[PDB]
């Protein structure tokens, strides 16, 4: 997670497109969906980040129908955006055991325990958090099995991205898990 504000710049794709669906939370505008290959994820937008400014007009406030209607009317140019890096979100690192576990269990990408003696334990990881990211992948709308298999293809150091469930659920409010499962970015990050 990135300590202060970033500004991007964005290039609309050829058929007038950034990657980007947003949600007004708590009177703020935040990152709900980011495409995969669009200019969004190549400028490195996340899932969470919370949008200051569009061409240097603040957000606070604003429709999610009026952050669309206001991306939409910009000279597809080059769009200038001032970031908070995923506010709502912490990284913990992990070491998985000599059985290949950090030390807990999940369910629809929620931890809901944590195991006795375990990396997970060790580094104070906590229940009703949705996982956004593993190692800086976002696994938002796979399914268990995949986010299972991700952790398995980790080696033994993990970071794990989370979220309270209670803000996580605020903001996947209206998309259904294809969405999330099939266009949400989840690819490893592009050097």
């Amino acid at each position: 997670i990135k300590q202060g504000i970033r500004e991007v710049i964005l290039c609309k794709d050829q058929d007038g497109k950034i990657g980007l669906r947003l949600k007004s939370i708590d009177n703020g505008i935040f990152v709900q969906l980011v495409q995969a290959n669009s200019p969004a994820s190549l400028v490195g937008l996340r899932f969470g980040d919370q949008v200051l400014q569009i061409n240097g007009e603040n957000c606070a406030g604003w429709s999610s129908d009026k952050a669309h209607k206001v991306l939409k009317q910009a000279f597809g140019e080059k769009i200038t955006m001032t970031i908070r890096d995923r506010p709502f979100e912490r990284t913990i690192t992990m070491h998985k055991d000599s059985t290949g576990h950090v030390g807990f269990i999940f369910k629809n990408g929620k931890i809901t325990s944590i195991v006795k003696d375990s990396s997970a334990a060790r580094n104070g990881l906590l229940t009703e958090h949705n996982i956004c990211e593993i190692n800086g992948q976002n696994v938002i709308g796979l399914k268990d099995s995949q986010i299972a298999d991700i952790l398995s293809t980790s080696g033994t150091v993990v970071t794990i991205t989370i979220m309270p469930a209670f803000i996580f659920e605020h903001i996947i409010k209206r998309m259904a898990p294809s969405i999330m499962k099939s266009l949400m970015d989840h690819t490893i990050p592009e050097v």
